[PDB]
């Protein structure tokens, strides 16, 4: 297995997942980093953000017909980290364009008028950070915002600020 | 000279901890690790893990007389890390002769009929990882229970049967 | 992908190895590999070097009581791989630390004032190659001399400067 | 459980050793005795064995990272005895299995072409006996060698034979 490291990350059963059906695999190692929020309900305590997990999952795969949550990973106010489809699966998150290339991580939460906690910034570029030793993340990644790379008001006005002040940040 | 990548930890200021007047510092690099028990109750939200956090500080200090909370850090069965003495500075947690040779982790609860959930776990693991990237502690550091080094039932039976299990845990 | 493609190993019938006993296994992939040598004699053709991994064997079950023979796989100088206790299961060969986390590979010889032979070296090589195809061992694993580990001359002199040049090598 | 004031021991801080860091107890009496020699360069004074044992013990805690030498005594060719980890804390010589039941002296020096000087073998014994009258061994204590009990040349064969003639050894 994988002694219980890197960024903490809660697996794919312990947040209840329907199983993967996906087999596109991400060219290791990754260039960018596209950042959204899934702009639906926000939840802050464990028990609260499995079960939004579910909740997104569950409309990316009953109702979009997708192989499984579109995200490579979740971020959760209650500032841990949910595994979507993880380093190795081409995710769909920003258009086909960007999902092969880039690694899509996405807070859950409307952040148009709201910030996450620190603890959820802390547990996203600590999530990068652990990227990196894995060889999944290029040491030297790129970050871009939702915006950037494709007209959506996500991440939110207020996140967006924020995540251009981060350092491996990108225009 | 090594500065990067490692794990999140919700850090003094959040949760409101009273200001630490401790100075006595350990030796870089730490050989061993005590992992302990608080006995007292469990919390398994961000913000109740605080409230905790703050109440064993508060016990530590107002009542014991110690110049900050006894733990280098505790654990929450939030998942989260709480930071204590941190890497650098000598805890209180168990017993002079230990004391001044290793860092001293605590989970939140009385661990003797129930287990820490595996978020819980999983933190105090990526910890150590972390310890031993920033190189606080040795590659070959050493995992011992509280009741291994002084007379008592922490971290209790439960969740000391657990950690006998860990990679790095020597009786 | 490209089918595996690896593995000209000498099994363990084939030397006539008595049962092995041994159960506790090794999670892969596994990061590091240990080399060592036999500092006994040394063969340099198939039966010879046949009855050689056999005598290893004996005195490991035979004069320690071990359940079977220590390393993971044997070097002859024939320019063969034997079987050892292989990929899966813990070998004795490097201690308590390192047993749990590493494949055990030890050159029949003695190597302190002579080298082994081109064919053994690719032999070696060879079988970590395979190792890595086989997903046993991780991509990036690291080499490390047993004397590196353990108190030991182990592997002798000059085949300890031949592998502190291989790729994989990290002390 | 009389005197003496047995064995002229050469203390750690006169041969000047590192502060050790072991804290694992064995507990008395112990009733076995490993023979192991260092495999290295000898030396025949009480100046150079001083420095001998101070490699020694660099090697075992620099390169090796333990927390001491890993022998509980030395013997050196000048005849005289130096304390390693002494008769109370587990030393780090023969394995798992043996070193919790055992105390390891070691030899300074390479025998297997060799025989130790009279003086070192007087050393030993006398070592022993001295175990004996404080009660730190068993008065019918068992010598082992280390090839004996783990895979290695050592003790050396010149020494290997001269040790199972003694009376305490036992197949
Ligand atoms: C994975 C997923 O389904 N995510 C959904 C979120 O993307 C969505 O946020 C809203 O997405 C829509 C686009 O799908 C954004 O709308 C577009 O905005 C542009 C201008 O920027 C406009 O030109 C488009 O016409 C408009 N299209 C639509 C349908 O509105 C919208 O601005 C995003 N809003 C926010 C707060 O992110 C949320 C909305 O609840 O649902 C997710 O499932």
């Amino acid at each position: 297995e994988d002694p219980p490291a890197c960024g903490s990350i809660v697996p794919r059963r312990e947040w209840r997942a329907l199983a993967s059906e996906c087999r596109e695999r991400l060219t290791r190692p990754v260039r960018y980093v596209v950042v959204s929020h899934t702009a639906g309900s926000h939840c802050d305590t464990p028990a609260s953000c499995a079960q939004q997990a579910q909740n997104v999952q569950s409309y990316h795969v009953r109702n979009l017909g997708w192989c499984d949550v579109g995200y490579n990973f979740l971020i959760g106010e209650d500032g841990l980290v949910y595994e979507g489809r993880g380093w190795n699966i081409k995710g769909a998150h920003a258009g086909p364009t960007w999902n092969p290339i880039s690694i899509g991580i996405s807070f859950m939460g409307n952040y148009m008028n709201r910030v996450p906690p620190p603890r959820a910034l802390r547990a996203a570029q600590n999530l990068l950070a652990c990227g990196v030793a894995l060889g999944a993340l290029r040491s030297n990644y790129e970050v871009k915002g939702h915006r950037d790379v494709q007209p959506t008001l996500s991440p939110g006005d207020r996140l967006y600020e924020i995540i251009q002040t981060w350092s491996h940040y990108r225009a």
